[PDB]
Order: structure tokens, then C-alpha cells, then sequence
């Protein structure tokens, strides 16, 4: 995330950190004592997930770890367009709840009015590097005809764009699979953006979390 500043300790209990070959891949959302909700391009081999974490550098007394039984991803992702760029991960054992691991609840009204919002992650900051300790930014909805001249032809109904045109606040590389919370609600995940990170121009897209509450749901609760 570039262009933010430090989270509080208490402030995402829902934060997941995604794991391929000892690096930070992907951020996710815990959405159930089960499930962890990320981007589908996080698909990498042995998934680890890391719940309870804040500082990445230091093993903390709070954090739980759990490999991928597993990986359903939306069978209308389309890699190419990143369109329905969402996936959800069963988890090896459930999540112990505590205050630092709680699940976040999905924004399921695709009206929802709260267009101030918020994001984090462990991707890269404004320096290039990858942070230990986690990122937050407050950004905001930006209009589907902002988004659309800002990335002409590549925007669908299952894409959001956010952001910040005053100080170029975005998420970048390590955030994907990550959560835009508006609202105390998941309205998004970080899908994509334009590269470098933080353009005052280009918002970064987000998977519209609204148009997957019934996939979601039925993912779930199969047998
Ligand atoms: N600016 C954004 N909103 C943005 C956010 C997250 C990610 C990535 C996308 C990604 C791809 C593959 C595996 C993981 C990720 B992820 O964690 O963040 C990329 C983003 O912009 C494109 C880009 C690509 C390459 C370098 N810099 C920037």
C-alpha cells in the first residue's frame, strides 16, 4: 500500500497474509471460521495463511497458520481481463476467534451509499520495499465513468475502482486478495491497478464483493 501510514493493532482481525515459497504473495479477508476470501490470481502452490499477524518480521502470541484444503475459484475468472477475480480458500482447521481474529461481513447490497472507505496490506510502500508492519490508507468510490476513461474497455459490472486523486493513496504489489472495508462491511477485494502504484489519475480496480453473495453462500455450504 502506497502512500499510507501504520494500522493500530486492533483495527483487522479479518486481515489474512498469503504465503508461496516463504514470500508474501496476497493479502485475504477471514469471512468465516472456515474461509478466507482472496483475489483468484493468488493461486500459488501450498498456500500457507497466516491469520492473527501485524508485524510480518516477529512471531506474535496472537497468530494461528493453517494450510489450504481448499481452492475454489469463481468458475467464470477470467485471467486475461481479471473479471470475477475472486476466490475462496477453505482453511485446514477453524479459525480460533479472539479480539485479533474475528471474520468481516460482506457487503451484500451492490446500492451500498458509504463511498469513504479503507484498505490494507502488506504490499509494497511508497519506497519500492515490502513493509513488516501493516499498512492502512482511507480512500474513497470513484464513478463507473471515472474508472471506464481510466482504463478504457476493461472495466465490467463485477469491477470497483477506488482511491485518492489528492495524494495518490493505493494499494500495490503483496495487497491483492486484500479487503476494501466501507462501512465495517467487505465491499472489495484488491484486484488490479495501474503500475507504478498510487497514479492521482488511475484508481486501483477492486472485485465487486456485492455480485458474489449467492457464489459465496453455496461455495460454503456444499457438501
Ligand atoms: N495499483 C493497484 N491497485 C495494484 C494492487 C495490487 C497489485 C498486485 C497484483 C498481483 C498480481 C499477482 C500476484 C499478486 C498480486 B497482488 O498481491 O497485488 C497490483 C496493482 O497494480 C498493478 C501492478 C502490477 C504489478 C506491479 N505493480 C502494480
Amino acid at each position: 500500500l502506497v502512500h499510507g501510514g501504520p494500522c493500530d493493532k486492533t483495527s483487522h482481525p479479518y486481515q489474512a497474509a498469503l504465503y508461496t515459497s516463504g514470500h508474501l504473495l496476497c493479502g485475504g479477508v477471514l469471512i468465516h471460521p472456515l474461509w478466507v476470501l482472496t483475489a483468484a490470481h493468488c493461486k500459488k502452490p501450498n498456500l500457507q495463511v497466516f491469520l492473527g499477524k501485524h508485524n510480518l518480521g516477529q512471531q506474535e502470541s496472537s497468530q494461528e497458520q493453517s494450510s489450504v484444503v481448499r481452492a475454489v475459484i469463481h468458475p467464470d475468472y477470467d485471467a486475461a481481463s481479471h473479471d470475477q477475480d475472486i476466490m475462496l480458500l477453505r482453511l485446514a482447521r477453524p479459525a480460533k476467534l479472539s479480539e485479533l481474529i474475528q471474520p468481516l461481513p460482506l457487503e451484500r447490497d451492490c446500492s451500498a451509499q458509504t463511498t469513504s472507505c479503507h484498505i490494507l496490506g502488506w504490499g509494497k510502500t511508497a519506497d519500492g520495499d515490502f513493509p513488516d508492519t501493516i499498512q492502512c490508507a482511507y480512500i474513497h468510490l470513484v464513478s463507473r465513468e471515472e474508472c471506464e476513461h481510466a482504463y478504457p474497455g476493461q472495466i465490467t459490472q463485477n469491477m470497483l475502482c477506488a482511491g485518492d486523486e489528492k495524494y495518490g493513496k493505493d494499494s500495490c504489489q503483496g495487497d491483492s486478495g486484500g479487503p476494501l472495508v466501507c462501512g465495517d462491511h467487505l465491499r472489495g477485494l484488491v484486484s488490479w491497478g495501474d503500475y507504478p502504484c498510487g497514479s492521482k489519475e488511475r484508481p486501483g480496480v477492486y472485485t465487486n464483493v456485492c455480485r458474489y453473495t449467492n457464489w459465496i453462500q453455496k461455495t460454503i455450504q456444499a457438501k
